[PDB]
């Protein structure tokens, strides 16, 4: 009962943090369906849930594989309330390394999960929301979906894709009463994030010494930005709640304002020259 | 010999028009490899080539299926000059209709062709260009890759994806001497384009009467813009040549300036509200 919320990718990151934040809310007004690709990773969620003493029945875990429309439909049947008021499309994958070093299947997976996965969720849940004339969909964005970043080619491709998919739907949904918002996250404190970055030899034999040397420089710079600007998951997760509660929500919510100046010079020059130059000088 | 150019998707559209435009150039300085997914569609290309009296040996057709890395590699071996100076990533698919009415495989194909296909081409051809310290890659963009359009959700997703993939690479390639440019096309006179649009019943039984009614309104509006603003393929194809010849090319080349005001109000308001409102009022 209550405001039924369904979130994808709750085994860590803002997803897990958002589920427990909702389920543990003092008002006890949200019933939460935290979905995970592999249930064997539900431990963290439950330990975090017990840590915030979430009332029994405010949090339920479902196995949902966004790469499978059959998994998406089945999970939709498990929603006992037979209604979803807030859908949070959060599941996502990252990809780092020179374009030529990335395996084809890896590239195919990031699009499949990040973009198509979100398409599968919306196809399954959008119809009913339009029929009711109400619903809210929140999508986890990234400033990497607002500007291109070296060595994150395919990652930015998928995030830029969400921006376009969402802006299009938004124009159409305006009259149907269903709201759609993107939460533009900058870097969020994920120790695992700063540890995933770092690939010597394996990358070296699949690229050239000059691209490799550039990858190193990018990694060094990346570590700096993360350290000096990574936000608390609690700060980010709360933005999801600000959007979620806004009577007339905007299409975009920015969790931080530090990256806004770099985005402005990106439009003052539609030819992309200024940006490409500024970003290169700053990263190299 | 000469400036070797390889283009994808030459069975019609700007691709075909660009190949013959290059191969027939008075200076006879371009050797052209026009690739097609199905060779049985090479007729038009050849008839157009004969119409512009292209010298023998200035145009060669190769079957290249961008959805297959095996096809991409094989075609790369057919390049007798053993070098590619200008790669034009043009192959692409469109998709129209309410998100919920689009089949999953159709959505998967547009990303596979438009985005991954471009990834497969760059992985195969980027390395060599970096090793030489020179090369030019031109990618066919769309203003639908710069702003979201109702009923073109997945199409805009794929075009927004190219924008992100390219802006990222650009930042990295700046020092390697290889140039990458996007050609932002508005609508181009394609009779087939205005005839593809239009789907009653089939769409109706896979959506609701209100979305259907909106689809109709969008189609009506789409027909107007095309009629009042579609450009000649010769005008667009020439932009590809302006980029191709620029000593220091920019990241973006716009074939028309009419859509620039609508793009400006899109950044003056990063929350996306103004744009979503303006585009809805204009389209509905
Ligand atoms: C795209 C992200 C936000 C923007 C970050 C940024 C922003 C600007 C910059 O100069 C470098 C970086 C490196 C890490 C990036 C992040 C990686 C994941 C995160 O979502
Ligand atoms: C995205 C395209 C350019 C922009 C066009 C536009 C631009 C603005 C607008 O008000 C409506 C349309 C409808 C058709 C669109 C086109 C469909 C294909 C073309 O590339």
């Amino acid at each position: 009962a209550r405001t039924v919320v369904l979130i994808t990718g709750c085994s860590s990151g803002i997803g897990l943090h958002l589920a427990v934040r909702l389920a543990s809310d003092p008002s006890q007004s949200f019933k939460v369906y935290a979905t995970l690709r592999d249930l064997k990773t539900q431990g963290r969620l439950w330990e975090a849930a017990r840590a915030l003493a979430c009332p029994p029945g405010s949090l339920e875990t479902l196995q949902l594989d966004v790469r499978d429309s059959k998994s998406v439909a089945a999970a939709r049947e498990r929603v006992t309330e037979g209604r979803v008021d807030v859908l949070v499309c959060n599941a996502g994958l990252g990809l780092l390394g020179p374009l030529e070093a990335l395996g084809e299947d890896a590239v195919a997976s990031v699009l499949e999960v990040n973009v198509v996965g979100t398409v599968r969720m919306l196809q399954a849940f959008l119809p009913d929301m339009k029929r009711r004339g109400s619903g809210r969909v929140l999508v986890t964005g990234s400033v990497g979906g607002l500007m291109g970043l070296p060595f994150n080619d395919v990652y930015c491709a998928s995030k830029f894709a969400l921006e376009g998919l969402c802006e299009s739907l938004a124009v159409l949904l305006l009259p149907f009463g269903v709201h759609l918002s993107l939460i533009e996250c900058g870097p969020v404190h994920t120790a695992f994030m700063e540890k995933v970055l770092g690939s010597p030899e394996e990358v070296l034999d699949r690229t050239d010494i000059h691209t490799f040397h550039r990858f190193y420089q990018y990694l060094a710079h990346s570590k700096q930005v993360f350290r000096e600007a990574a936000q608390n998951p609690e700060e980010v997760a709360e933005v999801f709640l600000t959007a979620l509660r806004a009577p007339k929500p905007t299409l975009r919510y920015f969790t931080t304002e530090r990256f806004l100046p770099l985005l402005r010079m990106r439009l003052d020059d539609p030819s992309g020259s200024n940006y490409v130059t500024a970003m290169h000088r700053e990263v190299f």
